[PDB]
């Protein structure tokens, strides 16, 4: 290994944000605090001076940004509530509103959250696990924190993907959400302006390992079109890729890369098939300096690749 | 799911201790408190009200008896110290002292810990990772705890698993200890009253997952004679076992159960080959009501069998 890697928490929680190629990914180091590393043209960061906040040891980590010019991070405090690192472009990091509505969810409570696409509004749901199981919706919409809906059941500790839309043809944003039901398929969830909730899940994937790792994004947007990516680990203990594309519908899934036994799993993604993309980054760890964050790239030019070997303090 | 499962942390340490066929298996909630779950006859406690103490969430959890008169369960602290509770029958339980020295340990350490066999005196040798990822002995003798021999370098958060016998044609005890070195191999270092520490690494299997689980019992000790069994969690999500037997050596190796993606694992062991056993005991999670912890049993009676499913407070 190396000191920096041995720093990274074994089976940290990862996220993940991104404007364009502009890349920053959060994680937990051994001492419970998180830190973000940064690509802007070569890795950097992701050392003691690089902690945006301190979370309960095992805890979740999500993020969700309006390119890098609005960020937050999301997590659970020692006593089991959300709470919200945020970095504003002119201010620098601060200490989320979000912790004072002291949402309560389970101990193994893990954490999505979305920007609602479509809009230069500030419109985040996060979504988590209550103590009774059910997932539960969280927004903000400028007045203050307050649940949203309650998509009732999943299996106890589930993963949960998340991602907005806005289709072209529409007037409002779209979400998808992802998560593992107690039969141990995954499914999702989904959400569209003129339906609101679809009252049915939809399987994605018939049996998966429990409490595995579930990540998700979508690009390409159009007029009741759209393509997304949800990820997960196998138990082959690599991640798998499984595809929507338009008309194609949930078509196909395989395996993409190697990890660790009880790896977490984030994804980013930019552009589309349009513009010579779209490119997708995937972190995770797979053993590099035992401890260290990798990633996968795919892109137009050279396909399906491993990116940088690990990340910074490695 | 139940309530009960629920509380039971993901990945746990697990920890056992017996005399005969009488159990203490020691675990993590998602808390961070130390519970006991207990079998006399039948399977109890676990609870909220059974807690011998509070650990770093994610901690190591180790545990060694003089049959059920003295139990010692050793973790860390939020610090990375290594911290003790301890039972002595008539007195209930205390932090013993070893909390005390503020023994720094890496933050990703395991532990192991052994009384050491064939003397009525409590004499207590436990295995932690240093920082400098070498494994460091800690010795009580009854003189306050302080340091012993230092065992060499390992892989950074090795899994560490220990045994103590005496050969009846020998005047005190011999220790085996297992751990990971950084080529990914799994290793014995070995000490018996005659001659110290043995110089030498023995390799026990060529290549496991990186930080696995390691677990250790032995029994039978005879006239320059022993059997050892040594458990780990292979690439393939399943404990696999390892086998000492007298007149063979190491000589058999295989796979025993599935678990969970990176299920920590604990082995306890009685009787021997000679008197109608030995008896076996495994603890680990395989995904029992997600969370539980699960048993498996070897006995002469019926050899191979899953035991209780879903132990307390499941
Ligand atoms: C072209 O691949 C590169 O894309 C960058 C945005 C960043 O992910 C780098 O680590 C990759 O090697
Ligand atoms: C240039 O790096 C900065 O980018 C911002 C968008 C945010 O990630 C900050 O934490 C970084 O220091
Ligand atoms: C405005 O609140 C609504 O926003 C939608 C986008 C969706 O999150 C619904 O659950 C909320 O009730
Ligand atoms: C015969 O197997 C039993 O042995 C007991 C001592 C204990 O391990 C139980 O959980 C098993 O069912
Ligand atoms: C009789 O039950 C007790 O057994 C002791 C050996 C110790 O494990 C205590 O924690 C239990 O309450
Ligand atoms: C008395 O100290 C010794 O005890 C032996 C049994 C062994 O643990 C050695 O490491 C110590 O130097
Ligand atoms: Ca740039």
């Amino acid at each position: 290994s190396t000191p920096g890697a041995q720093q990274v928490l074994f089976r940290t929680g990862i996220a993940a944000v991104n404007s364009t190629n502009h890349l920053r990914v959060y994680f937990q180091d051994v001492y419970g605090s998180i830190r973000e590393s940064l690509y802007e043209g070569s890795w950097a960061n992701g050392t003691e001076k690089n902690v945006i906040g301190n979370a309960k040891l095992g805890s979740p980590v999500a993020a969700t940004s309006k390119e890098l010019k609005h960020i937050r991070v999301y997590t659970l405090t020692e006593g089991n509530t959300l709470q919200e690192f945020a970095y504003d472009s002119g201010t620098g990091w601060y200490n989320g509103g979000l912790g004072g509505a002291k949402f309560q969810v389970a101990p193994y409570s893990c954490i999505a959250a979305v920007f609602l696409a479509g809009t230069d509004a500030l419109q985040l749901r996060i979504y988590a696990q209550k103590p009774d199981n059910t997932i539960q919706e969280y927004m903000w919409n400028g007045d203050g924190w307050k649940e949203g809906t309650n998509l009732g059941g999943a299996l106890p500790g589930t993963g949960i993907g998340a991602t907005s839309f806005r289709y072209t043809d529409y007037n409002g944003p779209s979400i998808r959400i992802w998560f593992q039901t107690d039969d141990l398929k995954l499914v999702q969830r989904a959400y569209d302006p003129h339906k609101g909730w679809y009252p049915d899940l939809v399987t994605i994937f018939d049996r998966a390992p429990p409490r595995t790792a579930i990540a998700a994004t979508s690009f390409g947007a159009g007029n009741s079109s759209i393509y997304m990516r949800i990820y997960f680990v196998n138990s082959d203990n690599t991640i798998w890729q499984v595809c929507w594309d338009h008309g194609k519908g949930y078509h196909d899934k395989g395996t993409i890369t190697p990890v660790i036994q009880g790896s977490e799993v984030a994804i980013i993604s930019w552009g589309s098939f349009a513009n010579n993309g779209p490119d997708l980054r995937l972190y995770f760890q797979n053993g590099t300096y035992i401890s260290a964050v990798s990633e996968w790239v795919w892109n137009r030019a050279h396909g399906s690749q491993l990116g940088r070997s690990a990340l910074p303090p490695a």
